[PDB]
Parts: C-alpha cells; sequence; structure tokens
C-alpha cells in the first residue's frame, strides 16, 4: 500500500473523481475542506505505481508547500528523503540532488522555473504536475511556462489543477484552461449529492442587540452631523450622496479627488477641503462608537478638543461649535453616570454567563475585528467574575501564543478573546461555543470550512449585531 489510504478515509466523490482525473488533464473544482489535495494524493499514487516515477505538486507561497510536503511525508509510506521540498533555499546544488533523488517534491513555482532555464532539472520523468491554486495559471505567472515546458518535455505526461474556482471571467478561465492544457474539469458544490453526506450543518445563531436611548441618540447625533458634512460633497459630485451610511473609502475618495485638483490648478473646490476633513472626523467618532463604544468614542471627542482649544484645525473648532455636538457631549457625561459603554458588551456577559451556569467547564472564544475591541472585552469580563485571556498576533503590543492556547485546553481560563489571528483556538478540542462580538470574516469563514473536514467544530456559535447598524446590513448583505 503506498498511500496510507486507511488513515484518510477517502469519500465517495474523491474516489469518483480521482478515477475520471485518473488519466487526463483535468481541473478539479471544490470549495477548501474538501480534500483536492488528498484527491491530488490518490492520483498521484496511481501515476507512481503505473508509470514513471516523479510527481510534482507546486503552490503558491512557501508556507503551503511547506505544508503540503509534510502532509505527503505523513500520508505516503516512502522513504522519507523521497519526499523533497524544494522552496528555493538550498544550495543550487542540493536541489539538483534532491530533485535526483526525489520520487515527490513539493516546491513553489518561481524557483522551478529557474532551475528549469539553467538546465539543471528535466520534468520528463514527472509522470503528474499537480498545480495548487491553478486559477494563478494566468498571464505571467511561473506557472504558465512551467506548464508549457511539462507539455513538450515530459514522456507520460498529467497535468491536474486544483482550485476553488478557475476564474470569473470566460477569457480568464479559456487562459487557465489552455495555458494548461485542460480537457476536462470536474466541478462539485457543497450541494452536489455526491459531497452532501459529507457536509456539517453549521447553525450561526444571529442575535440583535437593541440599543440603549442615550447611545441610540449620540449616534443620530453624529450621523445627521456626518450628514451635512457630506452635503456639499455630494452637490459637488464628489461622491454619489451625502448619506451617513456610505462607504469610508468613498469619502477618502472624495478628498484625494480635491487634492488632485489642487495639484492640477484647480483651487476652486478648495472651500470643501474643510467639509471633507469634518467628514473624516465624524465618521471616525461614529466608527468608535459603534466599534467600541461611548468610552472610545468621549476620549476622541475630547482629543480632538484639544485640537479646537490648539487653534489648528479649523474642523475641530467647527464640530464643537454645533449644538448637535454639544448635546452630544452632554449625552456622553450622562452616560458614564450610569456606566453605559456599549450594548454588545452586557449581552455578551449575559450570555457568557448562562454558559459557565450551565457549564463552569465550559471552553469558549469570543471574535472580535478590532484588537482594541478584544482589550477592553476582556478587561470588562475579568472585571465581573471571568476567567478571560486575550489572544492576539505579535505584530504591536509569537510562542507565548502556543502556551496560553494550552491553557485554554487544560481548563486554565474559560473565554479566549481573539482577533482574527485567534483561529487557531478552533481546532482546541471541545470547545462549547464562540460568539462573534462582530461578524469576523476570516473565523466565520473558518468555520464554514472546518464543516466540510472533520475538524472541530464549536458546540454553537452566536453572532452578535446591533439593531440598525452595519452588523444587520452585513447579515442580509450575506447571501
Amino acid at each position: 500500500m503506498v498511500l496510507r489510504r486507511d488513515l484518510i478515509q477517502p469519500r465517495i466523490y474523491q474516489e469518483v473523481i480521482y478515477a475520471k482525473c485518473k488519466e487526463t488533464n483535468c481541473l478539479i473544482v471544490l470549495p477548501t475542506g474538501l480534500g483536492k489535495t488528498l484527491i491530488a494524493m490518490m492520483i498521484a499514487e496511481y501515476r507512481l505505481t503505473k508509470y514513471g516515477g516523479k510527481v510534482l505538486m507546486l503552490a503558491p507561497t512557501k508556507p503551503l508547500v511547506l505544508q503540503h510536503a509534510e502532509s505527503f511525508r505523513r500520508l505516503f509510506n516512502l522513504p522519507p528523503e523521497k519526499i523533497v521540498a524544494l522552496t528555493g533555499e538550498k544550495s543550487p546544488e542540493e536541489r539538483s540532488k534532491a530533485w535526483a533523488r526525489a520520487k515527490v517534491i513539493v516546491a513553489t513555482p518561481q524557483t522551478i522555473e529557474n532551475d528549469l532555464l539553467a538546465g539543471r532539472i528535466s520534468l520528463e520523468d514527472v509522470s503528474l504536475i499537480v498545480f495548487d491554486e491553478a486559477h494563478r495559471a494566468v498571464g505571467n505567472y511561473a506557472y504558465v511556462f512551467i506548464a508549457r515546458e511539462y507539455k513538450r518535455q515530459a514522456k507520460n505526461p498529467l497535468v491536474i489543477g486544483l482550485t476553488a474556482s478557475p476564474g470569473s471571467t470566460p477569457e480568464k478561465i479559456m487562459e487557465v484552461i489552455n495555458n494548461l492544457g485542460i480537457e476536462h474539469i470536474e466541478y462539485r458544490s457543497e450541494n452536489s449529492p455526491d459531497v452532501r453526506p459529507y457536509v456539517k450543518g453549521i447553525r450561526f445563531e444571529w442575535v440583535r442587540v437593541d440599543l440603549p436611548e442615550i447611545y441610540k441618540e449620540v449616534r443620530k447625533l453624529l450621523r445627521e452631523m456626518l450628514r451635512d458634512a457630506l452635503k456639499p460633497l455630494a452637490e459637488t459630485g464628489l461622491l454619489e450622496s451625502s448619506s451617513p451610511d456610505i462607504p469610508k473609502k468613498e469619502v477618502l475618495r472624495a478628498g484625494q479627488i480635491i487634492n488632485e485638483e489642487m495639484a492640477k490648478g484647480n483651487h476652486d473646490l478648495r472651500g470643501l477641503l474643510l467639509y471633507h476633513a469634518m467628514a473624516l472626523k465624524l465618521h471616525h467618532a461614529i466608527e468608535l462608537l459603534e466599534t467600541q463604544g461611548l468610552s472610545a468614542l468621549r476620549a476622541y471627542i475630547k482629543k480632538l478638543y484639544e485640537e479646537a482649544k490648539a487653534g489648528s484645525t479649523k474642523a475641530s473648532k467647527e464640530i464643537f461649535s454645533d449644538k448637535r455636538m454639544k448635546k452630544a457631549i452632554s449625552l456622553l457625561v450622562q452616560a458614564k453616570e450610569i456606566g453605559l459603554d456599549h450594548p454588545k458588551m452586557d449581552k455578551l456577559k449575559e450570555i457568557i454567563r448562562e454558559q459557565l451556569q450551565r457549564k463552569q467547564n465550559s471552553k469558549i472564544i469570543v471574535f472580535t475585528n478590532y484588537r482594541e475591541t478584544a482589550k477592553k472585552i476582556v478587561n470588562e469580563l475579568v472585571k465581573d467574575g471571568i476567567k478571560a485571556k486575550r489572544f492576539v498576533g505579535q505584530a504591536s503590543k509569537q510562542r507565548e501564543q502556543k502556551l496560553i492556547l494550552d491553557e485554554f485546553a487544560r481548563g486554565e481560563f474559560n473565554v479566549l478573546v481573539a482577533t482574527s489571528v485567534g483561529e487557531e483556538g478552533l481546532d482546541v478540542p471541545e470547545v462549547d461555543l464562540v460568539v462573534f462580538y462582530e461578524p469576523v470574516p476570516s473565523a466565520i469563514r473558518s468555520i464554514q470550512r472546518r464543516g466540510r473536514t472533520g475538524r472541530h467544530m464549536p458546540g454553537r456559535v452566536i453572532i452578535l449585531m446591533a439593531k440598525g447598524t452595519r452588523d444587520e446590513a452585513y447579515y442580509w448583505s450575506s447571501r
């Protein structure tokens, strides 16, 4: 038994596909998590036992090359030194030395191209090439060249391209199909009768948090001011509408547009630069209010008040002379008076409470897009009677990661609060529940994918949303 099929329990669709693409240049299109690489290895085994003795898998990044290389070593019953990884960091000689004895080789297209031109290696004995992320086999990419070489100098050629999508454009698809000499495409959806039996229902529980009067009001005032700040920009045509709902990106555009016009020698739309600055500030204020809460807003309004007194920023001045900003500032104090910072925190505490109550042994993960929010959540939870610990990915304020993660696993603390980077915590056994402070794309994606594999999955997951705020829109927008 060359491939340890006994350890991977190939599924029906995996089997079927392997059988068809076994002797035809194919494109295997499956949503991530369904085993494309595994199917590849199944095919790789068929080639190594019937034809020559060289299988080559290419991958975009180096971490991907290493990863695949390891999986092959784990599932293949072949001498460990015959499974080589060419990241292109070895001595130009060793690479040729490795390629020499290798029976399976995983490398980046970059390096394989070089040594291919230089004449150090020849893909004539390669009974199979697998292009991971084959869709990037367009234009200039090293894939296209390698594909061409292989196509002409290979004894028994077989091209297998793996991808979650070959392209979005007919032209784009045609380019890769032709570049890789694709004779056939095997597609599958999470719903193919072929795959369904292997896909887990997820059930994300979307819970809508209502907004307390003060929060609601402060927000309305801030929005209304933003509207007025945008009206003039819109009436000029610098943006589609003066709606406080427009994307931040659209207002930044309105700004640089005015700049590129002064660089040309216009200077008419000069006065509008004032409103653009107020917009940016008001927009940021709303952003803090929604993303973090009243306290973050208060802090910013203050730091913004120093800019007004310093007499430097005309924008900051104008914003304070507005009766609305005034009433906002009064409510903002009225808030601290009752300890109101953000509705989600209250709801978060509540659900985490009832969870630890039904099982104080609970292991729960809280996700958030922002580090600041993560920090405020940890404190607010430890401030209550809860054992919470922050989990972020070293960039500003490494290995402790593994340490803390192990603690989470053993039962040290009950709550792991992390940003996108902490999605590896989902690989910890028996994690009872994860709750998204806001929807966090990468993590929601991770969970979605795990449902396709048999990897650890949370017992239940809750997504929180602020009634009538971007949160809601994102729920819908997502169909």
